[PDB]
């Protein structure tokens, strides 16, 4: 029993993080064979912020500049070029502790772990959702540029985030491992803020179901509701349209429980309708949207 | 920016987490150096679990009846021996990625990382604090024994448990890496239950300073409080007395934010006495004690 906001186990991403410094700027790398990607704007100056041509700053370069330390044993960079927002710096030496991987672009409402790094050295693991609105709240102080999100599948590591930057409200943005951004966020100056957000409903319910698992059933009732009816109250509460492939997707979770996802939904619009009156859910007094229906299934199992 | 409940990178634990296997019973060991370690109740059947003698069962034990497995690699079993609840499997093979590496015992209101593991294998990865009744809120299912709890400093992994059971309420308990039981808990069959629990006050009032840190000001007041006024406001709900000590500890969170402990207790004082008002801190509608005074440092540096 028991369900926690867990983390991949994060050694084999540790295996491949190192340090990348361009001037007075250090940011983290990902090395993975004989390549190491890291933020493009570490080949930025303080000096050219405002609108910076990184085509120029960058043929401006040459491998000697870029310092690539992983652990005490600097890499010979031997080739630089520029992939969209990421920059791809050739080394004389293949990552040994290389796992097999993919660069995976995530969904909006889907979770990932972050492995947190400064200096090419992991500080800590978390979970974090891709927000409705292509942030992630997560924890990242000056340094932490180039640190990844990754989930893990039997032995290989799925890529999906590399982080550039903090918002004004205190959330992130960054971009995939081909360097496009997620969301309408760029890597020079500008006022740029996260756009409204909004809550992912089949993560909620999710969690219903969890809870449920775990023995919190007090917001359970006997009433079931359309899927229409539903929708109309969702939108009211700035929540996500829930959609039939939604309603399958939380099948295995309703088939567990022997509660049909309609009749959850009911007591969802109860809990937007009156909130919990003094009652928590899995230790939270909110109605939490960063567990997946996947999420649940496999700390639940 | 940002405030995660963040655990450790387990890579240095991922190294050392095998297999043991005794009859129908597989649980997790931790292997390091020549030794693995794993919960004495492995040795158990289901007709002894009422008042089982493990110095008898052990007795009739072989290290031939121990399978342990590191991937799918079997280690071969040269000794066994009991140390209090933890079972000491002595192995041919000296584990290489042993990490330098403590046996430390955890206090109450002090947090850890859990590598929750099933069949040898990693799963997931979280924080937990040592609850005042000495029992976790974890997340661990059937298989789970064996996990272990730890910090890391520097490159040194200090670890501090090793999970053995589930509690009716559906909390967690088990021992320190010597074997000794965190709190009034046995591994042999009866009703035993989690004693009542109090919140961790110091660690309430160094999430208040992570969230001041982070920009939630809302609940900050004029106001100061004498210690003593405070404790009577404490212990009216169930929180733990703040000692000097306490008020020591939280002293440079105090010097960042300008903000002086007893000024924060009045903050507190209030959040007690009228609640949130519908508001949120670092995204909780809860006041949140599993977070040390380190662990704020730690993160918001």
């Amino acid at each position: 029993s028991g369900f926690r906001k867990m983390a991949f186990p994060s050694g084999k991403v540790e295996g491949c993080m190192v340090q990348v410094t361009c001037g007075t700027t250090t940011l983290n790398g990902l090395w993975l064979d004989d390549v190491v990607y890291c933020p493009r704007h570490v080949i930025c100056t303080s000096e050219d912020m405002l609108n910076p041509n990184y085509e120029d700053l960058l043929i401006r370069k040459s491998n000697h500049n870029f310092l690539v330390q992983a652990g005490n044993v600097q890499l010979r960079v031997i080739g630089h070029s520029m992939q969209n927002c990421v920059l791809k710096l050739k080394v004389d030496t293949a990552n040994p502790k290389t796992p097999k991987y993919k660069f995976v672009r995530i969904q909006p409402g889907q979770t990932f772990s972050v492995l947190a790094c400064y200096n090419g050295s992991p500080s800590g693991v978390y979970q974090c959702a891709m927000r409705p609105n292509f942030t992630i709240k997560g924890s990242f102080l000056n340094g932490s540029c180039g640190s990844v999100g990754f989930n893990i599948d039997y032995d290989c590591v799925s890529f999906c985030y590399m982080h550039h930057m903090e918002l004004p409200t205190g959330v992130h943005a960054g971009t995939d491992l081909e360097g496009n951004f997620y969301g309408p966020f760029v890597d020079r100056q500008t006022a740029q803020a996260a756009g409204t957000d909004t809550t992912i409903t089949v993560n909620v319910l999710a969690w219903l179901y969890a809870a449920v698992i775990n023995g919190d059933r007090w917001f359970l009732n006997r009433f079931t509701t359309t899927l229409n009816d539903f929708n109309l109250v969702a939108m009211k509460y700035n929540y996500e349209p829930l959609t039939q492939d939604h309603v399958d997707i939380l099948g295995p979770l309703s088939a567990q429980t022997g509660i049909a996802v309609l009749d959850m939904c009911a007591s969802l619009k109860e809990l937007l309708q009156n909130g919990m009156n003094g009652r928590t859910i899995l230790g939270s007094a909110l109605l939490e949207d960063e567990f997946t229906p996947f999420d649940v299934v496999r700390q639940c199992s």
